[PDB]
């Protein structure tokens, strides 16, 4: 008894394939997954009939497409990928304040925060499944965009995280050639230093808040034993992340984009989402709440950029 399948590894270019429905699908694919579901110690049944099944690249047919789909060669990708779709799948992902959100599940406080905050900036992702992904989340199927997410960054439903990480694990895979950051350290004793920062680095700063400080300067130990002052001279980028350890904060409305609250000890904590409106929302999974001020415990700001120049000599 025989019944014909379709395997694949990016579900554009479908390979088909005969099965024997005596044996397991590991036995004759490795492993194998139906909408995200591990199938590979399971028989074929009838209702497989001509549905599509993900495979782990065996051959090189599937490791080419692999790569060009997701941009990893990563044996345990897909896999991670498909265990982690399993779960995500059965999330709900209500529309909050005009914006793709995620009812609260298996500790994704942290993703919920990152995607909100993804929606807010510009941003193109490499690999055509992020992509694909992404535009599917901002219509409201972000199933398999925070799946995706998960596996780029090592992580597995459930496990707390952290947004900052996260947000750099996801610049490392997107379209951020042409940001350029040129950065001036003074320093009275040793002097002048001029460095200029490319990609992922140009965007994000660990610190302060504030980007206007930024621009103004910030105390940094110098090489030599003075504590320096470290200012922004060129800032060519379509927005800057400022990241810094909570603390209290006042945001005000329509100087930044959005912003990541944490609430709690280091590794254990609550995140929620604040952006500026007409007015100040708070975005906590599913629920909502406006103001028109907010002072509180704020880790990351975003801010719109376009280019910037320093008036400072
Ligand atoms: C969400 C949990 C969830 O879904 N819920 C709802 C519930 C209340 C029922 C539980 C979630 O996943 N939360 N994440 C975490 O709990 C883990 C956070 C984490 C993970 C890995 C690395 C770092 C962190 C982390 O704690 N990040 C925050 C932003 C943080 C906090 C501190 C801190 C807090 N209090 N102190 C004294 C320090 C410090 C730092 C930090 C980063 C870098 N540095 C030094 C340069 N400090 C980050
Ligand atoms: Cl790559
Ligand atoms: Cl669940
Ligand atoms: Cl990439
Ligand atoms: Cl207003
Ligand atoms: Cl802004
Ligand atoms: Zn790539
Ligand atoms: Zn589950
Ligand atoms: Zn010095
Ligand atoms: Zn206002
Ligand atoms: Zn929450």
């Amino acid at each position: 008894r025989t019944i014909k399948v379709f395997t694949t590894v990016d579900n554009i270019n479908l390979h088909t394939q005969v099965v024997d429905m005596s044996m397991t699908y590991g036995q004759q694919f490795g492993p194998t997954y139906l909408d995200g579901a591990d199938v590979t110690k399971i028989k074929p049944h009838n209702s497989h009939e001509g549905k599509t099944f993900y495979v782990l690249p065996n051959d090189d047919t599937l490791r080419v497409e692999a790569f060009e789909y997701y941009h990893t060669t990563d044996p345990s990708f897909l896999g991670r990928y498909m265990s982690a779709l399993n779960h995500t799948k059965k999330w709900k992902y209500p529309q909050v304040n005009g914006l793709t959100s995620i009812k609260w599940a298996d500790n994704n406080c942290y993703l919920a925060t990152a995607l909100l905050t993804l929606q807010q900036i510009e941003l193109k992702f490499n690999p055509p499944a992020l992509q694909d992904a992404y535009y599917r989340a901002r219509a409201g199927e972000a199933a398999n965009f925070c799946a995706l997410i998960l596996a780029y960054c090592n992580k597995t439903v459930g496990e707390l995280g952290d947004v900052r990480e996260t947000m750099s694990y996801l610049f490392q895979h997107a379209n951020l050639d042409s940001c350029k950051r040129v950065l001036n350290v003074v320093c009275k004793t040793c002097g002048q230093q001029q460095t200029t920062l490319k990609g992922v680095e140009a965007v994000m700063y660990m610190g302060t808040l504030s980007y206007e400080q930024f621009k103004k300067g910030v105390q940094i130990p110098c090489t030599c034993g003075k504590q320096a002052t470290k200012y922004l001279v060129q800032q060519e980028s379509p927005f800057v992340m400022m990241s810094a350890p909570p603390a209290q904060y006042e945001l005000k409305h329509g100087t930044f984009t959005c912003a990541s609250e944490y609430t709690g000890n280091y590794q254990c904590g609550h995140y929620k989402h604040i952006t500026s409106k007409e007015t100040l929302y708070c975005i906590d999974g599913a629920l909502l709440t406006k103001s028109s001020e907010y002072k509180g415990p704020i880790t990351d700001v975003f801010y719109k950029e376009n280019s910037y120049t320093t008036t400072i000599k």
